Formats: structure tokens, sequence, C-alpha cells
């Protein structure tokens, strides 16, 4: 149940989304983590970003000392966040998500997301006037020292968030590259499936990493009230009761079978346990066809406070 990355490693398939939005107390991402673990889940995404990494960390840890897991079964990841995107600040970053979260690894360790921000202490810088304080970094740089940190072995693999193709190109094309990217995790479900991005990862043995395949946890603060509800779809509906499943799982297994490596967040324990049946069941060719139909190039995350960014990645057609 897992994909072989073009370093070597090995990725468990399924992942469990740790991300849950500030009103949910912390405790909460230290019991569900340990639910996901005694689900079956394997591949745990989190991020500096998430101001849950000791809690993460501390459910593995639970995990792993009453005996129900090795450190070497758990595929735990972590992000580098913008405002350290600066090749001095890079390797610091990955030694403090280590240290909150009490690992001496991470599996891996990805760039957030291209759009670089301002040095400092704050995650979302903001000058006078209201606006984002971007910051422009050759992110080859970013790159390298991410190579270090594979080298010196705090990440087991290095990979990216939310490149475009030109993007990722960059890398690929950078004199002297030490390792290519594992992945691009992006934005990934039946409104949005990035099939030519995918297309062109897969050429590059780079795997995808779906994010929001159950259509993202709709917060207020960053998605349209008025976008439509994946989960509601018609098409996923009438596939979850001609399979006696649900419109997750059916989400769920579309990304399986088109060789995307898929995160599910779900912080209830029924929910949490159901997730892990995706490997119980398969779409047929004509399922998977009317699932493709599906795509409307819905972002769930769209806000314009980005889009000036130098470095958005939807500014492109893929
Ligand atoms: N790299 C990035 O930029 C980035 C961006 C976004 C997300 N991510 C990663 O991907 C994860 C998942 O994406 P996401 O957080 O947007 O959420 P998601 O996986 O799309 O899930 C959306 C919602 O689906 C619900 N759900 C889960 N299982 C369900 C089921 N079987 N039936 C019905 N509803 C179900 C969950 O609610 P309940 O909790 O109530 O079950 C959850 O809030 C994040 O947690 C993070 O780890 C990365
Ligand atoms: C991820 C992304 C990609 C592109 Br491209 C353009 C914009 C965005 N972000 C937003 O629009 C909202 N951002 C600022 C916060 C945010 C809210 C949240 O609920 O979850 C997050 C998760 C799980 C992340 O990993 C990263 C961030 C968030």
């Amino acid at each position: 149940q897992c994909v072989k990355l073009n370093d070597g490693h090995f990725m468990p398939v399924l992942g469990f989304g740790t991300y849950a939005p500030p009103e949910v107390p912390r405790s909460k991402a230290l019991e569900v983590t340990k639910l996901a673990i005694e689900a079956g889940f394997r591949h745990i995404d989190s991020a500096h970003l998430y101001n849950n990494e000791e809690q993460v960390g501390l459910a593995i840890r639970s995990k792993i000392a009453d005996g129900s897991v090795k450190r070497e079964d758990i595929f735990y990841t972590s992000k580098l966040w913008s405002t350290f995107h600066r090749p001095e600040l890079v390797r610091p970053a990955l030694e403090n998500s280590l240290k909150k979260a009490q690992l001496d690894y991470v599996d891996l360790y990805l760039i957030h997301s291209p759009m670089s921000l301002k040095p400092g202490e704050e995650l979302s810088p903001t000058d006078e006037n209201g606006k984002v304080i971007f910051d422009i970094v050759d992110l080859c740089t970013t790159w390298e020292a991410m190579e270090k940190c594979k080298d010196a072995g705090l990440a087991k693999s290095i990979g990216v968030s939310n490149f475009n193709r030109r993007q990722l190109e960059m890398i690929l094309n950078k004199p002297g590259l030490k390792y290519k990217p594992v992945c691009n995790q992006v934005e990934c479900h039946p409104y949005f499936n990035r099939s030519k991005l995918l297309d062109f990862c897969k050429s590059k043995d780079i795997v995808l990493v779906a994010y929001s395949a159950l259509g993202s946890q709709r917060d207020k603060r960053w998605v349209d009230p008025n976008s439509p509800v994946l989960l509601e779809d018609p098409v996923l509906c009438a596939l979850a009761k001609k399979h006696k499943r649900t419109p997750a799982l059916i989400a769920l297994r579309y990304q399986l079978q088109r060789g995307v490596v898929v995160l599910a967040k779900s912080y209830n324990e029924q929910r949490i346990r159901q997730n892990v049946q995706v490997f119980e069941f398969q779409l047929t060719a004509e399922d998977m066809k009317a699932i493709d139909g599906l795509d409307r190039n819905l972002h769930y995350f769209n806000s314009d406070s980005f889009a000036s960014h130098p470095n958005y990645p939807y500014s492109d057609e893929y």
C-alpha cells in the first residue's frame, strides 16, 4: 500500500491530514492522530504552519511506546513555511520542527508554497496597508538547502507543495541538481483534478499528493461559502450508492486509481476509520471517466491576497 519515490523511499498512498483551524483545541490533534494510527494510517501530514507538530509527534511517540508501531512504520511529513525560504533559514526551520515533534528525522520535508514571504517571527507578515509582505527568493537556492537537509539525514525525502509545472521545471533543470523533488503536494479533487499537472509529474517520476481531496474544511476565512460542496456532488453520491460506500470513499478511491497519493483529514473517530476502507473496493474504468468529467477548475483556496504574489502558481494553465 505504498508507492516507491524517485529516491527509493516508500510513501504510503493514504495519508492522514492533521490540520484543524485555531478554534480546535490543540489536544484534539494528539487524540485524533492516535486514532488515525490505531485505524491503520501510517502516513501523517503536518507542517510548521499548522501549530500542531508537538501534538502530532506526541501521538507518534505514544503509539511507539505502547507497541502499536515502530518509528520506521510511520511516514511523517512536515513543511517549510514561506517565511523561511532564504537558504540559511531552511535547516534551522527543520531542526525546530524536529524538536517540537521530538523526532530525529522527518520522512518528508516539503517547501510548503512557492510564495516566499518576508523573514521574521510573524507567519503572515503584513505591511502598514494590510498587504501580505512578499519576499523574492531564488527557490533553487532554497532547494539546495533542502538537499543538504537530506544529505544530513534530517529529511529522508524532500519535495514541494503548490508548485505549477514551470516552478517544478526550474528545480528539475537546475545545474548540479542532486535530488529531484519526490512529490508535489497540491489541491486535487474531482472539481479540480489537475490532470495535466499529474501527467507532467508522472513523466518525471514525481508523485502528485492530493490535498483537500474531500473538498476542504471550507473555512470561511479562506473558502467561498458559496462554492459547491464536493461531497454533495450528485455523481459522487450516485457512485456511492452504486458501490454501497460513501461520497468521501469514492473521492479517495478516485485518486488512488489514477496514481495519486491522497490525504484525508478527519477529527471524527468513525470517519477516520471509514477512510481506511478506501482499500476495500474498486471503481470501474467507466466510473473513473464519470468522475473525470466533474472538473470545474474550482480552487477551494482562492483569496485575492495571494493572486498578486509574483510566484502565485495558478496564473499558469497548469
Ligand atoms: N500543502 C498545502 O498547502 C495544504 C493545503 C491544505 C491541506 N493540506 C493537507 O491536506 C489535509 C487534508 O485537506 P483538508 O484539511 O483541506 O481536508 P479534506 O481532507 O479535504 O477534508 C475535508 C473535510 O472532510 C471531512 N471528512 C473526512 N472524512 C470524511 C468522510 N468519510 N465522510 C464525510 N466527511 C469526511 C472532514 O471533516 P471531519 O473532521 O468532521 O471528519 C474534513 O474537515 C490537511 O489537513 C493538510 O494535512 C495541505
Ligand atoms: C494552501 C494555499 C495554496 C495556494 Br496555491 C493559495 C492559497 C493557499 N492558502 C489559503 O488560501 C489559506 N491559507 C493562507 C491558510 C490555510 C488555511 C487552512 O485552513 O488550511 C491551510 C493548510 C492545510 C495549509 O497547508 C496551508 C494553508 C492553510
